[PDB]
């Protein structure tokens, strides 16, 4: 029966939904924790939930993006890991287009993660001896005294420049943690772990 | 807090079982259609949900085995796909195993199941050209008359055997189906289905 089917496959995306939203806090607790192990798995669940949603919602693709920008700022000095079709496209500069991209207001906070994670990009590539690929990413950045500041750096191929110490990349992740605490606290009333937490509450 | 993080990761052990019943279900459904893609798709999230679940109840640990039969099933074909270890096992071996662990009611169609597997197991070696495969593939199963009837059909490289079309690839599927359909109705009443179908049925 063609009505049946329908009903089925309606109760299936609306599932995938609720799984969707459990999964991004999952995902944002294990970021913040710095559980590694638990964020490379609930990652592997998130993206098979993912494939199996056709249409999203404005607030489903806000989810995804934060899923995305995450695991690319986890994979951040992974600089063998291909985010993009474009090969050239670093983890952190996948991060960066991530993040500029999300529907979400552009506080003070929004703007100091951005510029750290701009600076971070480049010295990733130094800290790896990528000089060339510093410049390329810088580039590509940049498409004035900040931004003076970081050529003179990278064309002295000074990798461990004092400058990389007060934006470095610890500072870059507790911006991104402080935000992460906003989103947890966002999506901690969502259907599935609100009824979870109930089940569990109920046998203490 | 210790307090905190052991309530919220007993919350995600909850909701992960809602999801594991929750995907067998889809996944039963999808093989029951014949919906090849989405019976793929439902897999990958089905396996990755399950790398998040350490201890299982007797419940969870034969919704997995379920999940894992119809998985080989449907490679059944595929002898290029190794599921186990020991790299000499067949799908069809392989699901043969899960089909005799399951704690399920042993019935007439449990044992029909289990000898339809087993002449197709052998079937699907010849149908391949791969006779010494075939002959290796009887004696692991069978380690009289029904067993007598296959080693002669083996030794005369008998591929399209009459034999092998009364006890045929698609009346083993047809069987498996039937079981699917009990499977399917012992499902369908599990929280994220039950759930998902009420918001549905409430837009209606
Ligand atoms: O963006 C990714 N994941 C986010 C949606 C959860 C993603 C990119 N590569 N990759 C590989 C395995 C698993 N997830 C990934
Ligand atoms: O047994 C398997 N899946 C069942 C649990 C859902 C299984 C075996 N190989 N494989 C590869 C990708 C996805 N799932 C698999």
């Amino acid at each position: 029966e063609e009505e049946d089917a329908g009903l089925v496959a309606e109760a299936e995306a609306v599932a995938a939904g609720w799984m969707l939203d459990f999964l991004c806090l999952s995902l944002c607790r294990a970021f913040r924790d710095g559980r590694s192990e638990d964020f490379r798995r609930t990652r592997n669940s998130a993206e098979a939930i993912i494939h199996g949603l056709s249409s999203l919602t404005a607030c489903q693709l806000r989810t995804i993006y934060i899923c995305q920008f995450l695991t690319r700022i986890a994979a951040g000095k992974t600089l063998d890991a291909q985010f993009e079709n474009d090969e050239r496209i670093t983890p952190l500069e996948s991060a960066l287009m991530i993040w500029g991209s999300i529907e979400k207001e552009h506080d003070k906070l929004h703007e100091e993660i951005q510029n750290l994670i701009k600076i971070q990009a480049i010295a990733v590539c130094m800290e790896n001896g990528n000089f060339k690929e510093a410049e390329e990413v810088f580039e590509r950045i940049f498409g004035m005294p900040f931004k003076s500041k970081l050529l003179m750096i990278i064309s002295q191929k000074d990798t461990f420049h004092s400058f990389f110490q007060h934006f470095s990349y610890n500072h870059m992740m507790e911006k991104i943690k402080s935000y992460v605490n906003y989103v947890l606290s966002e999506k901690s009333s969502t259907f599935l772990m609100k009824a979870a937490a109930k089940v569990v509450e109920s046998k203490r």
